[PDB]
Protein backbone atom coordinates (compact mmCIF):
# COMPACT_ATOMS: atom_id res chain seq x y z
CA UNK A 1 0.00 0.00 0.00
CA UNK A 2 1.33 3.78 -0.36
CA UNK A 3 2.83 4.39 -4.00
CA UNK A 4 6.17 3.22 -3.82
CA UNK A 5 9.04 4.04 -6.29
CA UNK A 6 11.77 2.62 -8.11
CA UNK A 7 13.31 5.29 -9.01
CA UNK A 8 16.29 3.97 -10.72
CA UNK A 9 13.99 2.79 -13.50
CA UNK A 10 11.21 5.39 -12.65
CA UNK A 11 8.53 2.51 -12.35
CA UNK A 12 6.19 3.06 -9.38
CA UNK A 13 4.46 0.54 -7.45
CA UNK A 14 2.30 0.61 -4.37
CA UNK A 15 3.62 -2.83 -3.59
CA UNK A 16 6.07 -2.60 -0.38
CA UNK A 17 7.36 -6.64 -1.14
CA UNK A 18 7.28 -6.14 -4.57
CA UNK A 19 9.43 -3.10 -4.40
CA UNK A 20 11.98 -4.66 -1.59
CA UNK A 21 12.49 -7.18 -4.59
CA UNK A 22 12.62 -4.63 -7.26
CA UNK A 23 15.33 -2.72 -5.38
CA UNK A 24 17.09 -5.56 -5.09
CA UNK A 25 16.75 -6.86 -8.41
CA UNK A 26 17.91 -3.82 -9.43
CA UNK A 27 21.68 -3.39 -7.75
CA UNK A 28 22.41 -6.93 -8.83
CA UNK A 29 22.57 -5.75 -12.96
CA UNK A 30 25.69 -3.83 -12.09
CA UNK A 31 29.04 -5.77 -12.95
ZN1 LIG B 1 13.22 -0.59 -10.90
Amino acid sequence: MKPYVCERCGKRFVQSSQLANHIRHHDNIRP
